RNA sequence: AGCUCUUUCUCGAUUCUGUGGGUGGUGGUGCAUGGCCGUUCUUAGUUGGUGGAGCGAUUUGUCUGGUUAAUUCCGAUAACG
């Protein structure tokens, strides 16, 4: 959005930049150009940083419009994003899902796991592709974070994003609920927050 | 064998006689059947419910690999129980 309440700031910039998070792969995917700077000498493309924030707030905008927050359903199969997404699903009331999908979790009326959700927030869209294609039986509106070479093929928000491993996934995370406790009201638009980055990252060297 | 022939005593409503109908049969059909037994077959095999795939007969589950006397376990996994 266009107002200053709403703008990127230097500090968060600094640390899109001390974490990866706008360098993409070496092949690009035809849905994705209009979210790429350049590609550089060596063969690899830039993602747009401020092509980031307006997507990433257009899904705090429809993370908001649920008035029951247990009915959101949030998923990492990876291990870079299982660490995030049990921190995500703690600091705002969603129900995480973290492992192996079960196949037929949404459309097995029977299942012990059966559940029906009325928004999904995925990790990467071609690790996690089983709760994608699933949700085509079920009428499931579906945000996801996407890389340069991410096949876009049943995703409605799609957030520019180096989503390989390491800090850039944890960031992200963190990122999406500091936004969604800020437009609720839960938290300050000026004031700093109490929850550190480094919290959702994930397996650095221990000692 | 009073079976039958000659003879001349005996019993007492129980039988005899014609028609209808029964009853018995190690008689026929095991290619009309039940029950029982043998064999395919001594091996590891077989099947619903709800979900996924095909217009359909059908299929997955019931598996690439390792392990076991074993569809016995480990694990993998559009299947779960």
């Amino acid at each position: 959005g266009a107002l200053d309440v709403l703008q990127m700031k230097e500090e968060d910039v600094l640390k899109f930049l001390a974490a990866g998070t706008h360098l993409g792969g070496t092949n690009l995917d035809f849905q994705m150009e209009q979210y790429i700077y350049k590609r550089k000498s060596d063969g690899i493309y830039i993602i747009n940083l401020k092509r980031t924030w307006e997507k990433l707030l257009l899904a705090a905008r429809a993370i908001v419009a649920i008035e029951n927050p247990a009915d959101v359903s949030v998923i990492s199969s990876r291990n870079t994003g299982q660490r995030a997404v049990l921190k995500f699903a703690a600091a705002t009331g969603a129900t995480p899902i973290a492992g192996r999908f079960t196949p037929g979790t949404f459309t097995n009326q029977i299942q012990a796991a059966f559940r029906e959700p009325r928004l999904l927030v995925v990790t990467d869209p071609r690790a996690d592709h089983q709760p994608l294609t699933e949700a085509s039986y079920v009428n499931l509106p579906t945000i996801a974070l996407c890389n340069t070479d991410s096949p876009l093929r049943y995703v409605d928000i799609a957030i520019p994003c180096n989503n390989k491993g390491a800090h850039s996934v944890g960031l992200m995370w963190w990122m999406l609920a500091r936004e969604v406790l800020r437009m609720r009201g839960t938290i300050s638009r000026e004031h700093p927050w109490e929850v550190m980055p480094d919290l959702y990252f994930y397996r650095d060297p221990e000692e």
